[PDB]
């Protein structure tokens, strides 16, 4: 007898209060929802990382009998059990929205059960485990302390079914664990990503997409060293109750590199903060945008021959990945994108910046410089339009007397002193570019200029920023910062301010990228390879999902160079819209913003949890129903 | 020496051959702009609450004719920004304020800069 | 009754026989004024105070990135003036803030300000609801209120023109073409075409209140309206953009 309308909760990862990669985001921005259902039942398990944790957890004491509720007893017992042993455990809350309870193992505290674990693991799974991989060894430790923990847990509430929630092989150890001592706990995997793809992908010459459904995986996994690692997942995998991925792309991947169709996606979702006026989005745009605008004018200052109320900034941003984020087939297609429009002659103009960090030496002088040159003509003007306020109140404070004949000045000279012009002709001096001299492709000096991938492509289709091209190129080697003395954003404002984010993704399970921008109600184009991109497909039909400014490139089933004309196509789509119908569009993405909150996206967890406990008990949830309900799919039970 | 609490700053001005500012140069004033501009942001919204406290009194339970307690003024949000301009102004451990605005076209070889290294300021 | 923390400023623009803005107005418009630039004299101060306290810690034994008291920012030469300006703007104990904005030619025997006497709606402190008469039509000249008329329309919340002989009614219409909510009666021409346009009850969310003055006696009429402004008053911000 255990209860399927009341359970408890465990969600286990490495990345707790404790940011390594993405899925520490994720748990965080997911919080809220979830404690908003589960409250005290929901409970987050994850190592100690002593470094840092102080400054994002909120040590509780577990001691007092204030500390859980009446059926939240054996939880307290179970800890309690646990210190029976000298497994030293912070407990508390996480320092976030929603504050949820962390269990917090302290990792040197078993390192001593090391090679007794390893072997036991070594002779249950088959998982061999190198001494010099310090991760696998503390995926291990951690497996163990968790399992453990979960198996004094069913043995102390009988009244409530436990499910456990488990997030990357670093995490998943716990899973064969749990299906071979066959404690009474439904358990859940999920991966954001495979080993085996990141590193398929890595060189980036093999045809991914195509070619998997035909690897050997474990000869490439331990052609790149990792069956360590990769049996983990494969394991982690196999043991679950339920088995999930972030997203379609990445399940097709899961099923032949992990060998088993995952039973359904679990999207990232956002903690989308709302704003009490729905346009007031398209307001932060435009100031934001006058952010920008003030960044180009200084960095084509001398060269300045377009008009900003007519330009429009393109961006694509994110790890300095070339070939898995697109790099590549942006500025292929930008340079395309040229040619389109200065045959049509179209006099609109694009502003496309790179944002990805490279090793480099600061801002090229040159960044700084026209900053401050176009700051000395603005307070240049300010001075002088300030004489002029003095000379038109005095002609019309005094009209119509001392022969002013007309109510205001006609001619500037009466406005326009000598002193003024001489002032205003040096600012302007000041200004000029070197003759012959283009604006530059890139705000900083870098470490290694001549190899730097993003750079030689830029040079090699020749987007040099000249008088003549319509598109023009910026590459800002490092994030975005309201500090950068150049360019004053932070990255969500700058986002903001911008017209198109282009993600012209090759590999990327989720994509945090594309779905910011939707959220800030900016457009973007991304892949049907993108777990975004993927996620977005089969949401909206294909003609209208352009009208609500979500492009998405066929990187799947078409030739790089068919997928390359398609990005042009999208983006010589956008440029034709006039600014009515691009702030429609932007008010159809802002309303789609509402699908990747957490508040819709949840439900997939549920679903997933639900899955769990139908597959676990299915007497006891056939009854607490009216009937057995098919169970191969999340999809299929609900 | 003597104690003195006062201070020189020299400047040297001569046309020496170089490859104009160092960023150090230019970034410092950058910097120094952005937490002006900050100030000014933040001064604004204070006079807004010095203004509205002013206009109210003595009712909604205003005792004092003026605020008395900084927090009624300074907000949360205020803070981080400004704490963050006081950031881009710190720089790296043990880096001295530079004894020359510009990069130089041979700099050990400069007489003045020989000087200014030889006696050690 | 309902303890609403909500207020409702009403103003009654229509031109009467008048002296011009009391002195009182005009009076009460550049004390304000004077207090804004004294506050503005200040914060520029506070300012230079703050600046100088953040580009120099931690040195000279600042501990903290920010100042913590107040003291280090407001001196005592600020707080002067500062009261100063607090002061001229007091007025007499008693005296309530006026119900119109004009000396009044024939004072007495004028209908607005006797109707308003009459229920005595005199801007009291507890008066939920206050009441601004201004007997002069707006231009942005008016030096108390530089508003052109449109521009103080799209300025207000609701427009209330419960007419009872109105063959168009110019009003609420230039209101409802600027987003303006009104409320009309369906004896004015304008309210009439609009009723006759959209479903009675639907006219409501598209911001059109119209009053029935034909089928309800004066009294039924009154509290229909009343029933409108009290259920506009219980609106959110959101719901009013909407
Ligand atoms: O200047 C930047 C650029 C990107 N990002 C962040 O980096 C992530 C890039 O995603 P990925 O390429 O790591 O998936 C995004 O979540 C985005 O918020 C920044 O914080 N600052
Ligand atoms: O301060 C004002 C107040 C009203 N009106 C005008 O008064 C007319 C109202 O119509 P009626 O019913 O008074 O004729 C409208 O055309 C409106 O523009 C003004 O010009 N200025
Ligand atoms: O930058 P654009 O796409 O041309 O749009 C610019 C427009 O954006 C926002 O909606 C602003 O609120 C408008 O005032 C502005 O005109």
């Amino acid at each position: 007898s255990r209860d399927l309308q009341n359970h408890l909760l465990f969600e286990t990862a490495t990345e707790v209060a404790n940011r390594v990669g993405g899925i520490y985001s994720v748990l965080k921005s997911k919080a809220p929802i979830t404690v908003a259902q589960y409250k005290d039942h929901y409970h987050l398990i994850g190592p100690l990382n002593k470094a840092t944790y102080q400054n994002e957890v909120d040590i509780l004491d577990w001691k007092k009998p204030e500390a859980f509720s009446d059926e939240m007893r054996p939880v307290q017992h179970a800890l309690q059990t646990m210190e029976s042993r000298g497994v030293h455990f912070v407990y508390g809350r996480w320092l976030i929205e929603g504050a949820p309870k962390v269990i917090l193992f302290d990792l040197d505290s078993v390192r001593g059960y090391s090679n007794e674990w390893k072997g036991d693991l070594w002779s249950l799974v088959g998982i061999p485990s190198p001494e010099n991989d310090f991760e696998t060894n503390d995926a291990i430790l951690l497996g163990y302390t968790v399992a453990w923990f979960l198996g004094e847990v069913a043995h102390l509430d009988s009244q409530h079914a436990i499910v456990a929630h488990f997030h990357e092989w670093l995490a998943g150890v716990a899973l064969p664990l749990c299906r071979k001592r066959r404690i009474d706990v439904v358990t859940i995997f999920t991966t954001h990503a495979t080993l085996l793809g990141r590193y398929l992908c890595a060189s980036g010459s093999f045809d991914f997409y195509n070619c998997l459904e035909s690897v050997d995986v474990d000869h490439e996994a331990g052609r790149f060293g990792i069956y360590h690692r990769y049996c983990i997942e494969r394991a982690a995998a196999h043991s679950a109750d339920v088995f999930t991925t972030v997203s379609q792309i990445t399940a097709f991947e899961a099923e032949h590199l992990l060998k088993r169709k995952p039973d359904g996606i679990l999207p990232n979702g956002l903690n989308v903060i709302k704003f009490q006026a729905f346009h007031e989005f398209q307001n932060l745009h435009a100031l934001k945008k006058e952010k920008i605008n003030d960044f180009v004018r200084g960095h084509f200052h001398g060269c300045f021959d377009f008009d900003l109320d007519n330009t429009l900034y393109f961006f694509i941003a994110g790890r300095y990945e070339y070939k898995n984020k697109g790099a590549d087939m942006f500025i292929e297609a930008l340079a395309r994108l040229n040619y389109r429009l200065k045959v049509s002659g179209s006099k609109k103009t694009v502003v496309a910046f790179i944002v990805m960090p490279a090793k480099n030496n600061s801002f090229t002088v040159e960044a700084l410089k026209g900053q401050a040159e176009v700051r000395a003509l603005e307070n240049t003007v300010h001075e002088v339009t300030t004489s002029i306020g003095k000379r038109i109140f005095d002609h019309a404070i005094r009209y119509p007397h001392n022969g002013l004949t007309t109510e205001l000045p006609t001619d500037l000279g009466e406005l326009l002193k000598s002193s003024d012009k001489v002032m205003l002709k040096r600012r302007i001096l000041a200004l000029r570019r070197p003759e012959g001299q283009l604006p530059p492709i890139v705000t900083h000096n870098m470490v290694d200029d001549a190899n730097d991938l993003i750079l030689n492509k830029i040079r090699q289709v020749q987007l040099f920023n000249s008088p003549s091209d319509r598109v023009k190129m910026i590459f800002h080697p490092e994030f975005l910062n309201a500090n950068n003395p150049i360019l004053g954003l932070d990255y969500d404002e700058f986002v903001r301010g911008c017209h198109l984010g282009v993600f012209p993704s090759y590999y990327e399970p989720w994509g945090y990228t594309p779905a910011e921008c939707t959220v800030m109600g900016v457009p973007s184009i991304t892949t049907n390879v993108s777990g975004f991109g993927s996620y977005m497909e089969d949401l909206i039909e294909t003609n209208q999902a352009k009208d609500y400014g979500i492009y998405i490139v066929d990187r799947r089933f078409k030739a790089p160079d068919e997928s390359v004309e398609q990005l042009v196509d999208y983006m010589e789509e956008f440029v034709k819209k006039t600014r009515r119908q691009r702030i429609n569009q932007r008010n159809a993405t802002e309303a789609l913003s509402d699908l990747l909150d957490w508040k819709r996206m949840g439900l997939e967890y549920v679903k997933a949890r639900q899955l769990a406990l139908r597959r676990g008990y299915p007497d006891q949830f056939r009854e607490l129903v009216g009937e057995e309900l098919n169970d191969s799919n999340m999809d299929a039970l609900a």
